């Protein structure tokens, strides 16, 4: 029901040492990327941002981060979930603290929150208090620096990102454009930890509205027709 | 059942007033476009043909508009549908009067035709006599022509271009090249208004020649 | 099952006769491509080892070959399955020895196979002793040697990959980044006929790994 958080869940985790030249090669590691960490998980902003978490934890980088086309209540097969991540180090010691930051952040209580009774529309809309050196590098701030990290379906992503935008003294970083593969939509946006923390308060009321009201404009502006 | 229209739904309808600047940047809107009037819907061409058709209703611009993966019976959430479409205009005003007009053409008669019994092939073959301003884009032709919008899945698709070709003078301007992020495929074909016409029934009675007989060659 | 064959399934074929020059600019067809068979099905990249199993059969290129997003059991529509393929030849006699080569070898007894009680995970090692003109092009390597076609859902391949490059005596070719259309993953891998036999068997085996430990990373490296 409406504001009830729904539980992201890891599928599979596993570890890649020393891994193969060929395979460094196609994912374009750095030479001192040794180790991998792989993980799926059946959410994928939330599996983002604990990969992020993460980087914070242990010496690991991000060096893939992809989510799946149509999401994870599409999934195929049992461990594809709507997510794949992975995390590189210079020892399997590295990857396995990273992997342990991550699964404990999936499980904190973190989650995409419903909009409606039958949680058919949902959102996110999480303060990163503090950004490791994946998600301030796809925003391109500072390394510490807040983030809101905002994601709805299309038209309430874009109504709402309007809404968050004229509400606190935030900037636009990254758009990410309808559809992304799992056909959803948002944005990180940055600011003062109050202002990324005032964004998510007024994208979360704009989709709730949205999802409360979605063809209003019937009645207000296509009568007699 | 063959040659039922399958009746196309509107989701979600907004506007926004006085875009915030940082998304007008991020759409590549014009210093002119200050409101935007937001849709989604359950039948992407469908929209994609209204969106053209408030074009010439209302002094509005299609700025984006984009089909989801793998279509509306796969959507995850209620509002998502397969399409988003955003009009760009000077007033809410105006992208009020896009909305209505876009709103209109869906509801008029127009849609995906079945092929078959259970509705489980279906295709889209709709002359449009006088492009507005995005599909004559999108065709890479002269705003005002005519055009066939030809929609399939991929294998009917592709063989019944290959009729709707022969059938008239026609040029393919556009190719959905399958699959598109719905799993379908067809065209923008041009030429004189009958032409495409032709096209277009061309069109449609090779499609549901595929459905009758999927496997034969 | 576990190791059961998950049969494919062949949806439509058809042949066009005669292509008109507008569908061939289109598809960046050349000159002597007069006649199009095309064909969708269930799987695809049992029906992409198909199609270059017909250019060693018959005089025809494979033009187009495109996988649909999030698999066939998400179709929408009855034929679309999850693949579309055509071949091009210069008569419709050609193409359809060619579409009969591709059809006898989608049910030659390939496919993926289950890696667990109910078919859940599923992935695909096939050695292609001899590439056509299909696979070899898109792998980079010269016609007629040798591939091993590597499959599996994104964890899996990942992890599986590794393990095969590790186990075999192969190349890296053509990297499959997850996620393909289907939300797949893996690898085609070149070498002697040898080699790539025991990268497929090592990447059987690392798959079954996985879908029998999913979560499992805590043992020492
Ligand atoms: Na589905
Ligand atoms: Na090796």
């Amino acid at each position: 029901m409406k504001n009830d958080l729904i539980r992201p869940n890891v599928l599979s985790v596993k570890i890649i040492s020393n891994v193969s030249p060929e395979m460094a090669k196609k994912l374009e590691l750095e030479p001192h990327h040794k180790s991998l960490g792989l993980i799926t998980a059946d959410c994928d902003d939330v599996t983002y941002t604990a990969l992020d978490e993460a980087t914070k934890a242990a010496e690991v980088d991000v060096v893939y981060a992809r989510s799946m086309y149509a999401g994870a209540g599409n999934a195929s097969t049992k461990l594809a979930g709507e997510v794949i991540g992975i995390l590189a180090g210079p020892s399997p010691a590295e990857v396995r603290s990273g992997l342990n930051a991550t699964l404990d952040f999936i499980d904190s209580g973190v989650g995409f929150v419903s909009a409606n009774e039958d949680d058919s529309i949902c959102y996110y809309a999480q303060c990163v208090s503090r950004t490791g050196s994946y998600l301030s590098k796809t925003a391109g701030i500072r390394e510490g620096e807040a983030l809101a990290y905002l994601v709805a379906p299309p038209l309430e992503a874009m109504y709402a990102l309007d809404a968050a935008l004229k509400a606190a003294d935030v900037e636009m970083c990254e758009f990410f454009a309808p559809p992304t593969e799992t056909n959803f939509a948002g944005a990180l946006l940055t600011g003062s930890q109050s202002a990324c923390k005032a964004a998510c308060d007024a994208f979360a009321e704009a989709v709730q509205s949205v999802a409360s009201n979605p063809l209003g404009f019937l009645e207000h502006h296509h009568h007699h027709h």
